[PDB]
């Protein structure tokens, strides 16, 4: 049951790096979108 | 083991919901990229 938990951690952190990625390009696609507005 | 394995996997399902929320909010600005090249 230990290694299904580690294994349900190891996932969660792979869902976190996801997460983190999905973030960035939101950040960058914004900042895309704001200079589009001063335009 | 009981009382941490659905702790563990109720973190994961609260990341597939961060994933699934940013990702939905990034197919819609990819949408909303498309309209805005319209604009």
């Amino acid at each position: 049951l230990e290694s299904l938990q580690a294994e349900i951690k190891m996932l969660s952190d792979r869902k976190r790096e996801l997460e983190h990625r999905l973030s960035a390009t939101l950040e960058e696609n914004d900042l895309l979108q704001g200079t589009v507005e001063e335009l």
